[PDB]
């Protein structure tokens, strides 16, 4: 399964929040979330094929391919009686959006979509990595914030990580539409989140998601940098719960 549980539901809550991770983010990226359940919904993290317990698979190189895998899994595994919330940050926002698109088409719209820290699909990120050689690629990764310079000093780590990181960044950078009118807007209620000091996604880049979303609140600004879903988890989940009161009973 792509989805791995992080929180069980508690206090009788029936909602299930499914989180799509960062580009190159890993299992370990979200241990901080497992340390303390901040809301009563069940909470699962999506694993891209090619790493963690799915390392026996080749990494996919397309946002829409990831979304098709995830939409099928959720359609098979989530009871239609379960209020479903789809969330994603950075590249995960693109997968969450496209997954929501497929579920919505199928008559299985989730109760909510949370788009965090990501430019809209008709835009390109101002940071671009896929054209760079390995040294430059890693320097961008370090600049983003979730990568040790130790990676540069070990060809074996580089041979392990770079195909995964490069696959992720190719996927998220090649993901682009010429115009919002290429698809009908999504009707699933949506929340836009962005960070006050997030260098990967400005308020304007996230606000542009309103071209694709019929029922949207935000951007709601969380005080933090690109890692605010982790470093400011309390604000992150507070804003999610607040904006989806139906789904949290």
């Amino acid at each position: 399964a792509m989805c791995i549980p992080l929180w069980p539901a508690r206090n009788g809550n029936t909602a299930h929040l499914v989180m799509c991770p960062f580009a190159g983010g890993s299992s370990s990226a979200f241990r901080h979330w497992q340390a303390e359940q901040l809301a009563d919904c069940a909470l699962s993290l999506v694993t891209w094929p090619g790493r963690d317990r799915l390392r026996h698979l080749e990494p996919l190189r397309s946002i829409t391919q990831l979304a098709a895998l995830l939409a099928n899994e959720l359609e098979a595994s989530v009871s239609p009686d379960t209020p479903l919330l789809l969330a994603g940050h950075s590249m995960g926002a693109q997968v969450a959006f496209e997954t929501c698109r497929l579920l919505e088409q199928r008559g299985l719209a989730p109760q909510g979509l949370i788009i965090s820290g990501c430019h809209a699909p008709h835009l390109h990120s101002e940071r671009q990595l896929s054209h760079r050689d390995d040294a430059d690629f890693i320097a961008e990764l370090i600049d983003i914030g979730g990568c040790s310079p130790e990676l540069r000093e070990n060809q074996e780590l580089m041979s392990l990580f770079l195909p995964l990181l490069r696959a992720d960044f190719y996927a998220t950078e090649s993901y682009h539409y010429d115009s919002p009118d290429v698809c009908p807007p999504l009707r699933t209620p949506a929340l836009l989140l962005c960070g006050s000091h997030d260098r990967e996604a400005s308020w304007q880049q996230v606000d542009a998601w309103r071209q694709w979303l019929s029922h949207v609140t935000g951007p709601v600004v969380i005080d933090g940098d690109h890692f605010y879903p982790i470093q400011q988890a309390r604000s992150f989940f507070t804003q999610i719960v607040r904006h989806f009161p139906h789904a949290f009973s």
